[PDB]
């Protein structure tokens, strides 16, 4: 009988939103929110998706195939409006002037919701769980979301039980480089890796950002045990991007005495696995096995 309510702020303008029934023409502007919605079984309520970045999480591919793709990137306002949307979600940039400004959508009575896990450097795995619950509440499927969170917690506990009394490891996340490495500092990626005893060496350095350029000097000083490398390839059956980045690191004389480099501790991830979405605990299972040598 009560409304599900929330607020968002765009360009200093705060808007209050409410729904009393599930949206029926929802548009997802980002792959991460697309996966969140598909995980909750919401394809029938979806009028469109946008900006696919990598292969859809395989359990969700068949549901993904049921939803109209509006654009390979972000759709124009006209294409967006053409599906009569009533709800939109995505990363914050989806609602900026680089895409479709939120105020234009709000003019047309579209409700906009953004996962809290995507809003600040405070975000952690619990924030992602809460976001899934909230998304569930908005769409009248709270029990489905609670069932998913419950399963994630059970699996996470199984991983952590295997890790009890194993030494923690220091890690460096290598997204890419352009002279300097681009890496993760604070927020979601750092916080979820801490759950499996993997401590981001770029965290705790006073840089309040999710991602930014770092200095190799800093990485060398921190001497990580493992280097986790984001693979930006098309197929999971192809780790060419991963291997090229390994070779780029190996070929850099400045990095040759870093522990991870000497020991060949290179670990492959997709960005979708270490940023908010539905893949986190599944990815943490694999990473825990690779970093700590356990089987869970
Ligand atoms: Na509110
Ligand atoms: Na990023």
């Amino acid at each position: 009988g009560t409304s599900v309510t929330w607020s968002e702020t765009f360009d200093g303008t705060k808007t209050d939103f409410a729904v009393k029934s599930a949206p029926t023409h929802a548009v997802s502007m980002s792959q991460a929110t697309t996966e969140m919605m598909l995980q909750l079984g919401l394809d029938d309520k979806m009028a469109g998706t946008a900006f696919k970045e990598e292969e859809i999480y395989p359990p969700l591919q068949a549901a993904y195939d049921k939803v109209k793709v509006l654009s390979d990137k972000w759709p124009s306002y006209e294409v967006f409006m053409s599906v009569k949307p009533d709800f939109a979600t995505g990363w914050p940039d989806s609602f900026s002037k680089r895409a479709i400004p939120a105020d234009k959508m709000i003019s047309q009575k579209v409700n906009i919701w953004i996962p809290e896990s995507m809003l600040s450097t405070k975000a952690d795995l619990e924030t992602n769980f809460s976001d899934m619950i909230k998304l569930g509440e908005i769409f009248g499927v709270k029990p489905k979301a609670e069932e998913w969170v419950a399963d994630q917690r059970k699996t996470l506990a199984a991983i952590q039980n295997k890790l009890k009394d194993l030494p923690r490891k220091r890690v460096f996340i290598y997204d890419s480089e352009d002279g300097q490495p681009f890496t993760a500092f604070e927020g979601y990626t750092t916080n979820i890796l801490k759950l499996i005893g993997a401590d981001n060496v770029m965290s705790g350095l006073g840089v309040d950002k999710t991602w930014a350029k770092g200095s190799w000097e800093t990485v060398i000083a921190q001497n990580p045990d493992y280097i986790i490398i984001a693979d930006y390839g098309n197929s999971i059956r192809n780790d060419d991007d991963f291997q090229q980045k390994i070779e780029k690191i190996k070929a850099n004389p400045q990095l040759q005495d870093i522990t991870a480099v000497k020991e060949g501790h290179f670990i492959r991830v997709k960005l979708s696995e270490i940023t908010p979405g539905v893949r986190t605990v599944d990815a943490l299972k694999r990473l825990a096995e690779e970093i700590h040598g356990i089987k869970v």
